[PDB]
């Protein structure tokens, strides 16, 4: 998939790598590698500048909408995909961007709710191996992590392949129409409804 010249397996030694503003690199004992010739975190934004880049592409956006600098002054939390036993050895498959955002949010009754859901911002796989399974597998890592459910989510901007995937993976199919250009389903305020 994603190639980079760095040793990402040193970088990032699990397959799911979970990062946000701080962009920190994950942990490691002195002496388990050699400092590297590029610092750590420059590695971090370099792949994180590319990924969103990539993601941009596939999208077909005239700008991306993950990025180092974007990272850094938001609120976002990045999973990252990488295989570990790639061949042959070196890559990175791919991520998910969440992120809470407070939006103004209408029910089924276009009544306006003020909210602050756990919202899907950014979403990519590499082509060669989109329709794999790669992308439930960071979706269901992300949702054990946050301890949130599909219905739950908002969704920003969600692409026809993402549209199907929701539906075939977690049967959201029918939403309530919104005019900020998030996407939310049936159940999104299933929560509300029963604590206040
Ligand atoms: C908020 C946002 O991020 S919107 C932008 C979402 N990102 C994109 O659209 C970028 C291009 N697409 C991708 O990166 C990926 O296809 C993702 C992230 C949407 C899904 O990840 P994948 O690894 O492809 O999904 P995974 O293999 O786990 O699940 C497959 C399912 O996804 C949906 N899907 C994936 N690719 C396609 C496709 N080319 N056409 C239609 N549906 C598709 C289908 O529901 C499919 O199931 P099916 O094969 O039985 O029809
Ligand atoms: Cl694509
Ligand atoms: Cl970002
Ligand atoms: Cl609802």
């Amino acid at each position: 998939s994603m190639e980079f010249p760095f040793d990402v397996d040193a970088l990032f030694p699990e397959r799911i790598t979970v990062l946000d503003q701080h962009l920190r690199p994950p942990a490691r004992r002195p002496g388990t590698t050699t400092p590297a010739r590029v610092d750590l975190q420059q590695q971090i934004m370099t792949i994180i500048d590319e990924l969103g880049k990539a993601s941009a592409k596939a999208q077909n956006l005239s700008a991306p909408i993950t990025s180092a600098s974007r990272m850094q002054s938001n609120r976002h939390v990045v999973y990252i995909l990488k295989d570990s036993s790639a061949r042959p050895a070196g890559a990175i498959i791919g991520f998910i961007k969440v992120g809470y955002k407070k939006l103004f949010v209408l029910d089924d009754r276009e009544a306006h709710n003020e909210v602050e859901p756990l919202c899907i911002l950014d979403f990519y796989i590499h082509e060669s191996v989109q329709r794999h399974g790669h992308g439930r597998e960071l979706f269901q890592y992300m949702l054990q992590k946050e301890r949130v459910e599909p219905h739950q989510l908002a969704i920003d901007r969600p692409s026809q392949k993402l549209l199907k995937f929701l539906n075939k993976h977690y049967n959201l199919e029918t939403t309530v129409p919104q005019v900020n250009n998030f996407v939310i389903f049936e159940g999104f305020f299933a929560h509300q409804h029963e604590f206040g």
